């Protein structure tokens, strides 16, 4: 695989018989400072996502419940990547093209964000997206 | 009761899910230093009470159900978290004790700040105190 903005964050979970505990934390775990949470649920594998990029919006993805398959594109390259576990999270960071689709029914997507939500900040067109590369 | 409160957290719905959202000193008052979350739980074990002087918290219940007990010191109050679109903000000063998680049910916290593994008032009395 080739995608240089990316990275698959194989996370430690703390276990005893309460359960599992995962946790992530400012330019540690996560490599930036959040500034939003967001999660998505009451998914719907024949409703997929848009596709679009960010510039400079940092990202860690994590599947905590269910699954579903993003597609990154940085310009040149891309990769499909299955999320199926609590314990992964998905780093995209920046200039970034996405798509995530086949969402299993009701899935839960977590994810810790590098800055505040804007609209603007979404590149909708693909030829947009490649001049800014 | 005292530095907590229950969050109606505003949802997008359309035909792909529901999103929610939180930020810094929007939804959340405080930065968020951190971000953790508990699964694979039990009804059958709960979590031990204590206090934290500082730090404050918002748990979302990300799936299934639990009681939070809380304890200001002067009264305590049940709440059961059971859906994904209400945050219990948990301030400052405050005795806690969750239990009661449906089977797997899995439970989100966004924090005030790091992690601190001395930072836990395990003694009532000693909470009473300060
Ligand atoms: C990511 C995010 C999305 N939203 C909104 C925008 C959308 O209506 C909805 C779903 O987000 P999203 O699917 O990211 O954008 P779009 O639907 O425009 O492709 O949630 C927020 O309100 N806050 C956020 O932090
Ligand atoms: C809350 C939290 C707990 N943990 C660890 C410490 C504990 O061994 C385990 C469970 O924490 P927690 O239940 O808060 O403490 P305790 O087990 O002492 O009641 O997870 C972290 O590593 N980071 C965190 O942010």
């Amino acid at each position: 695989h080739m995608i240089k903005n990316c990275k698959i964050l194989n996370l430690r979970a703390i276990r005893d018989n309460r359960g599992s505990l995962i946790a992530l934390e400012n330019n540690k775990e996560v490599p930036f400072e959040i500034k939003r949470v967001y999660y998505i649920f009451d998914t719907d594998p024949n409703f997929p996502r848009g596709a679009h990029a960010h510039k400079n919006l940092e990202q860690v993805l994590i599947m905590m419940s269910g699954s579903c398959d993003i597609i990154l594109n940085d310009g040149k390259n891309y990769e499909k990547i299955c999320l199926n576990r609590p314990d992964i999270g998905l780093y995209i960071g920046k200039n970034m093209w996405r798509e995530m689709k086949n969402f299993s029914y009701g899935a839960k997507l977590l994810v810790l964000a590098s800055d505040f939500y804007d609209a603007a900040a979404y590149i909708r067109n693909y030829d947009e997206f490649l001049r800014n590369i």
